């Protein structure tokens, strides 16, 4: 479908309800998913159930880097009841790897998803993507900030929609230079999905 925004499909990927409980029975505040594609991992968060900090918006650091509509969105608003839920792409920009969002660290300099900080950490060459702060840069080689996955909340429903992103995700084998080209298939996109819950400390 081209139900989401500028010509995105609209993907339901989970309720609250699901996200909540996982939360409440597991402590796990990621929750992955995959989109546009079935090989574009993903992970919806809860800033709050991970941060303790109540995080409802945070910036769009590509606004004017694309066309509009996706390039003139300003802020990302996160959604559902807390207005605490955000998305981003799993595979990092600087070289694909993929990106244990899943690992629950305490020390920043830890790869990993550092809680305290809202701080996304890769493995492979030590990019450190701040989430609170739009996916932003803040250590390492990556040369733009974790692409967001746009959400949309049904409030009739409970049902939580990916519709859109903020940008490309990673190029490998085809470039993806607008994020409507999250939309083409290219084969070097391996990467599978973790099943929810997931989280561990590490
Ligand atoms: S692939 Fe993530 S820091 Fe290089
Ligand atoms: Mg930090």
């Amino acid at each position: 479908n081209t139900d989401g925004l500028a010509g995105f499909p609209r993907y339901k990927v989970a309720n609250i309800q699901q996200v909540q409980q996982q939360i409440k029975s597991s402590g796990c505040a990621v929750y992955f998913f995959a989109y546009p594609l079935t090989d574009e991992p993903c992970f919806l968060v809860d800033l709050q159930a991970l941060t303790g900090q109540q995080i409802t918006e945070i910036p769009n650091p590509y606004y004017g880097k694309y066309a509009g509509p996706l390039g003139q969105i300003q802020t990302i608003k996160g959604v559902g009841p807390n207005g605490t839920i955000f998305a981003f792409s799993d595979v990092c920009v600087h070289l694909g790897c993929q990106l244990p969002a899943q690992v629950i660290v305490s020390s920043e300099s830890d790869p990993g998803l550092y809680a305290k900080g809202a701080d996304l950490h890769c493995p492979c060459h030590g990019s450190i993507y701040a989430l609170k702060d739009g996916g932003v840069v803040v250590s390492g080689p990556a040369p733009r900030p974790l692409p967001i996955v746009i959400l949309d909340y049904d409030s009739s429903t409970g049902d939580i929609y990916a519709v859109g992103t903020n940008a490309p995700y990673f190029s490998a084998g085809i470039p993806r230079t607008t994020p409507q080209d999250n939309l083409l298939y290219d084969p070097r996109y391996s990467y599978s999905v973790p099943n929810n819950p997931s989280c561990s400390n590490g």
